[PDB]
């Protein structure tokens, strides 16, 4: 068909950002899940790096990095934005993007490999961003962003980190937590597997 | 306080060659403040808090780090000349190809500058078999200069001080897209005397 292909993984922190743009971008994608036990001749040759989650398949274009796709969806479907205007702001989104991506992500997977420093670690780096939300209801934006899907997929992984917010900043958090899950665009980008996440741990 | 950006850049730095690269193409002037890994300054101590703290380009209240997120800031904060595609596809493959040149070559000079010999070959291989590109547009996978030749000038300015000569076939084409490279009077402008005097004792 003429739709945009994506090998994402099912339970794929980094595949849970890209589906969460597709759906906010409301685009039809044909989803071929990917796992650790096999990956698929096809994405062996389209993508040479060891790591093949995601990628985005599109007439000619091959897509992988998973920034490179989000930026270039927001490019492409500019409807509704999930970037600021000016470059300003821009720059700073970016960087809290990259800040994510290194200081939380990588603890996220020492969490999965049961590190409980990096556990103690990334629950008092999200419960220090609480005076950012008595500003704006996003992350520093009145509107939702390509910086809330870093963060929602890896606030949703929280039961399953064996994270529990409590103390100051608990009740501002939980509710961004609340904004962020309860939009449609969220609840259909999410795989079974990682619906499993929450209702049984 | 000063109303002029603040760059903290190293003085053989491969991404802070980048973005004085790109300062140059844009025209416009920054007050460079030059960083060893002997002594970091308490003002770069306190907006960055990473081990590799260059480049930093700061102005006014923002302070931005990584290289590719300064060079696009540049770009979209002063548009002329573009340095970027306009349309999203070609943004994507650009993005993607800075992305390769970083993450396979870029690595490998950080290994050629400790010991490696076997980077230093495994660099020579990778820039001779994409000798054919050239062939096809002046710079890299683009009818004009963009921030992908940005990846590649700081790269291939170096090859002399990496041990790497011009080897077989396909490096007629490397060549005269080298001599295309450094022959702009942004790319001399934005070298500084730590670089210079790498192509003269190599």
């Amino acid at each position: 068909r003429s739709v945009m292909t994506l090998y994402s993984g099912k339970d794929d922190l980094k595949s849970h950002q890209v589906r969460l743009v597709l759906a906010e971008k409301g685009v039809g994608v044909e989803i071929t899940y990917v796992t650790d036990e096999s990956t698929p001749e096809d994405l062996l040759q389209l993508n040479p790096y060891p790591e093949a989650k995601p990628t985005l398949v599109d007439r000619e274009l091959v897509l992988y990095n998973a920034q490179i796709i989000m930026e270039y969806l927001d490019e492409r479907f500019p409807h509704p934005p999930l970037m600021p205007v000016y470059p300003v702001a821009r720059g700073t989104s970016r960087l809290m993007m990259y800040r994510i991506e290194r200081d939380w992500y990588s603890l996220a997977e020492k969490i999965q490999k049961n590190d409980a420093q990096a556990r103690q670690e990334l629950k008092e780096g999200i419960l220090s961003l609480a005076p950012i939300f008595a500003d704006t209801p996003y992350f520093m934006s009145e509107e939702f962003s390509l910086v809330d899907c870093y963060l929602a997929p890896l606030l949703w992984r929280l039961p399953a980190y064996g994270i529990d917010l409590e103390g100051q900043g608990a009740k501002e958090i939980k509710q961004y937590m609340v904004r962020l899950f309860e939009r449609k665009t969220f609840q259909d980008s999410l795989t079974e597997e990682e619906k499993e996440l929450a209702r049984n741990a």
